[PDB]
């Protein structure tokens, strides 16, 4: 089998992407944030604290004939950005882009943090990291991909995120029309539950390529590109007036600037992030200080190839027995 679904930016900055997901019988369609950096499929629901719901579409398991309480199971998750959610668990039929899994753990939120409440466009998350990170207790649950894997034509999914435009998540096949040149595959470590890999280096603008190993995670659920402070400083040094602001929370630059591109290595291949992709616009409405899309990972504890990087590429998440990551230009 295969599945194919369009993913759409939630706003004019590509702060995140939502993908429609069918849950239950009859189908209840919720717009979920597909997140290769976590492993829980959780939704706003009829169980969510009323004051913590503000415009989201909810899953109501009592209206689904295929929903079953997973008795005794609870979940609780905190994300790298300080947000969190928790609740209980149902199993139900879940379909993405025509690909159906029966008996998927659908984690029903009883509580969500303010960041989720405040984002009316995201109805929940669909995790696509390794199932070892799933937070369901006392019986850990599998991701949608893990459950679908055996039935897929090939044990893969691909992310093709757009810049200020819709893109595509495919499950079970590689669309050879969706990229240019060849796909370069690179090793993955699953030791921390992430799609963790090692970039071979970087370049700033038209500058020379610096060969250096940068371990990090391919994370569709993180907006920006987080790299070692040395790398990030080298980038922003090429932008007149750019500086790290403790008050704002990272590198800012004059909105009048033209940003240089940033290149990262994948084996002997190169992925070029155009300068425009690195612009996250005014820090507040009407400001002439703009927020940068490349930020330091210092104090995160891990480098993160988030949407800023991934959207510059066609990305293959290869879930074969020995997993790998593939990157192509597009």
């Amino acid at each position: 089998s295969t599945g194919s679904a369009t993913t759409t930016p939630i706003d004019s900055l590509d702060d995140a992407y939502i993908t429609p997901v069918q849950i239950g019988t009859p189908a209840q369609t919720l717009n979920l944030d597909f997140d290769t950096g976590s492993s829980d499929l959780w939704v706003f629901s009829s169980e969510t604290t009323a004051s913590e719901v503000d415009g989201q579409t909810i899953y109501t398991p009592s209206k689904s004939t295929t929903a079953k309480l997973l008795s005794g199971a609870t979940w609780s998750i905190s994300y790298g950005d300080g947000s969190s959610s928790s609740g209980d668990v149902y199993t139900d039929t879940v379909s993405v882009g025509g690909l159906t899994v029966t008996g998927q753990a659908v984690e029903s939120a009883k509580k969500v943090s303010s960041s989720f409440t405040e984002d009316s466009t995201i109805d929940g998350l669909l995790g696509l990291a390794f199932s070892t990170l799933n937070t369901v207790s006392p019986t850990q649950q599998k991701t949608f991909f893990d459950n679908a894997k055996a039935s897929l034509d090939s044990p893969v999914f691909t992310a093709d995120l757009g810049y200020h435009a819709p893109g595509t998540y495919n499950f079970g096949f590689i669309d050879t029309t969706a990229y240019t040149g060849s796909i370069t595959y690179t090793a993955v470590s699953t030791k921390q539950g992430f799609w963790e890999w090692t970039s071979t280096g970087y370049a700033v603008g038209s500058g020379t390529f610096k060969s250096t190993s940068i371990d990090g995670i391919a994370d569709t659920g993180t907006t920006l590109l987080y790299l070692p402070a040395t790398v990030v400083s080298a980038y922003w040094a090429q932008v007149s007036g750019a500086k790290s602001s403790s008050s704002v929370g990272g590198y800012v630059f004059p909105c009048s600037a033209t940003l240089p591109s940033f290149t990262f290595g994948v084996g002997s291949a190169r992925i070029v992030i155009p300068g425009d992709y690195i612009d996250f616009g005014p820090i507040s409405t009407g400001s002439s200080s703009c927020f940068g899309g490349i930020q330091s990972s210092a104090g995160i504890g891990i480098n993160i190839f988030g949407d800023v990087a991934l959207k510059a590429a066609f990305v293959v998440f290869n879930g074969a027995t020995t997993p790998t990551l593939g990157f192509a230009s597009k």
